[PDB]
């Protein structure tokens, strides 16, 4: 697993849309799918409910999110403070 | 950045070895150090000392190790647990 699976996986949650996650995140909705596909594989389980509209996370799927916005988060702040020191 | 280059840091941090490292974490030398690059040219920073022996890191690079383990363990804690629910 990937930050970048972490990433597609929250913009399709916010914008509760394959298609517009894609648009936000600069890139086309196929491979953004097969990421998703991807994760949830990986780990075993089904984070979002498969064939729901608009896309609604199951039980589990929403757990991950919220951890995983703050994993990002997180993410953002020691990036940012390192180059900080450095400049 | 992806959590590749963080668990391929660390692994050197701790290691204070390339060679070591790549040994630890199952693959080849020469691309795990090429990876470890690859995270000082996107950050704009040195993390280890270059030329150190054995690797040493730069006061940033040890910052960014130490926010590097808690995260790589928030994202173990964030799959087990999600793992946990589904089963
Ligand atoms: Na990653």
């Amino acid at each position: 697993m990937e930050l970048r699976h972490l990433r597609y996986f929250v913009a399709v949650v916010e914008e509760q849309s394959f298609t517009k996650a894609a648009d936000k995140l600069c890139i086309a909705q196929p491979p953004l799918s097969r990421q998703i596909q991807n994760l949830e594989e990986e780990l075993g389980i089904q984070l979002l409910e498969r064939g729901s509209r608009p896309v609604k996370t199951t039980p589990e799927g929403h757990f991950f999110y919220q951890y995983a916005i703050k994993l990002l988060s997180n993410v953002d702040q020691m990036v940012s403070m390192t180059k900080r020191i450095a400049s």
